[PDB]
């Protein structure tokens, strides 16, 4: 058996000197505010009468488009209820936001890929970050950490980053509004199957993957103080309003790219088919790109090979082998140098670049997520130490032995035709921006290695 603690330990040291290496990385484009509500019986019951069980039971069968009125707001709350699933809409009423906010909230949260990476890259890790904020209020800058997070402003001209606690005041609050409820959660007649949550996104920027003036006129300039660049928040783009901001995002991966500078995609669910499928054309562009199994599945499905998205998703861990032939067929399609995957029990690593460095990204990353999971955020870079002591899963030996059988993995590496082939299993804890953690993390550490 490999002694993955060893492994563990090492890779974890190894990172710790390497990470002050990186200069500096660009993120955009998606950041808010989270506010987190834990729902409440005797209140949720209340606000239904107030404003008519009637309706609010009819939403709850079937999800509005959008949220325009409270019936809407709180029937969708309760179908996520019911099913036990999660589920987002936007909330396009001032009248319902209003609403929300005298409800208030019970915990506040940076929120937002950009958000959370700028945060952990950032605040946890100490690399400078230049982070894309559409709205940048005296509230969304309070929930960013110390350290060098900066954000870009000009004065004649002259670029300045500065802290986003420095920036001037004027713009206003997106918030998230994430209605949390437990297991078995109760409420007039229902019960809800599994612990999740509703969020009513009031947010007329990033659902739209708004772009800040001064990012569209000087990018350029801006992304000369990077080296590396991590992209999000093409995923709520649809067929109606993908035009514009997708012809800005290539505009931009085009001087990252004439600039040298490395960008990294974590490939989130994408609904909308057809900008699921412009999104794989941008890969080109890319690196790097994460994913889990529903969105390479999702990816794998929309290109017509429904029979191996299905196998891709159908083992609880994933037929790893499935898992590799659409890692295998994406990397041939775009021509990324890298592709991590991650689920559950388990991380693979696909990639043109060669070495232990691979590896020891992979298991920093799942260090990070261990500790996020385990204390929730993460506040220093030493604390991630705490994730040595998570044991390693069931599902991710299971794992092994089959890669170890059909490819011959050694301490987690091997090679299939010119690409190393890297596994890692995952350590659990299983108690958020987790996946956006687990892929930045496995990103930057692996740059800082080489």
């Amino acid at each position: 058996m490999t002694n993955w603690e060893s492994l563990y330990e090492k890779a974890l040291d190894k990172v710790e000197a390497s990470i002050r290496k990186v200069r500096g990385v660009l993120l955009a484009y998606n950041t808010n505010i989270d506010a987190i509500k834990y729902l409440k019986r005797e209140d949720l019951e209340k606000r239904i009468e107030k404003v008519g069980k009637e309706e609010v039971l009819r939403y709850s069968e079937e999800l509005p488009k959008e949220i325009e009125t409270i019936p809407q707001l709180l029937g969708s709350i309760l179908w996520s209820i019911k099913r036990g699933k999660a589920a987002e809409l936007l909330v396009v009423s001032r009248e319902v936001r209003e609403y929300m906010r005298k409800w208030g909230w019970d915990e506040l949260r940076m929120g937002g890929q950009v958000g959370i990476m700028a945060n952990l890259l950032g605040g946890v890790y100490g690399i400078p970050v230049i982070a894309h904020v559409p709205q940048l209020s005296e509230l969304q800058a309070s929930l960013f950490l110390d350290g060098p997070i900066y954000v870009p402003t000009f004065e004649r001209g002259e670029l300045r980053l500065i802290h986003p606690r420095e920036f001037r005041k004027g713009e206003e609050d997106c918030i998230h509004y994430i209605y949390e409820f437990p297991r078995n959660f109760k409420v007039l007649d229902f019960e809800a199957p599994r612990e999740n949550r509703f969020i009513g996104a009031a947010d007329d920027y990033n659902p739209i993957l708004y772009v800040r003036e001064e990012w569209i006129e000087r990018f350029e300039e801006i992304a000369k103080r990077s080296e590396l660049a991590i992209i999000s928040g093409l995923h709520p783009l649809t067929q109606e309003n993908h035009g514009k901001p997708i012809k800005l995002v290539r505009e931009h991966l085009k001087i990252l790219n004439d600039l040298g500078i490395r960008a990294h995609l974590e490939f989130a669910f994408t609904p909308d088919e057809v900008v699921r499928l412009e999104i794989v054309k941008l890969l080109k562009h890319f690196y790097s790109v994460g994913l889990n199994e529903v969105e390479l599945a999702s990816v794998v499905s929309v290109m017509g090979e429904k029979e191996l998205a299905e196998r891709i998703i159908s083992k609880d861990p994933a037929d790893p082998i499935a898992v590799i032939e659409g890692l295998l067929k994406l990397i041939k399609e775009t021509g990324v140098k890298r592709i991590h995957f991650h689920t559950y029990g388990y991380y693979l690593a696909l990639t043109r670049e060669k070495g232990e460095h691979v590896r020891d990204a992979l298991l920093f990353s799942a260090l990070a997520a261990a500790t996020k999971a385990m204390k929730g955020n993460i506040e220093k870079l030493s604390d991630i130490r705490e994730g040595l002591a998570v044991p390693i899963g069931e599902q991710g030996l299971e794992v092994e032995k089959i890669l170890e059988k059909e490819f011959s993995l050694r301490d987690g590496i091997g090679s299939i035709e010119d690409y190393q082939l890297t596994f890692i299993p995952t350590k659990v804890v299983k108690k958020v921006g987790i996946g956006d953690t687990i892929s930045s993390s496995a990103f930057v550490s692996e740059f800082s290695l080489h």
